[PDB]
């Protein structure tokens, strides 16, 4: 919409704290694995 999750970028972002990535409501959100 007015914003845009990619997994694969959120992947990588979330792999920077140490943690797995998804989209929820089009934006970037870590989850435990």
């Amino acid at each position: 919409g007015s914003a845009f999750c990619n997994l694969a970028r959120c992947e990588l972002s979330c792999r920077s704290l140490g943690l797995l990535g998804k989209c929820i409501g089009e934006e970037c959100k870590c989850v435990p694995y």
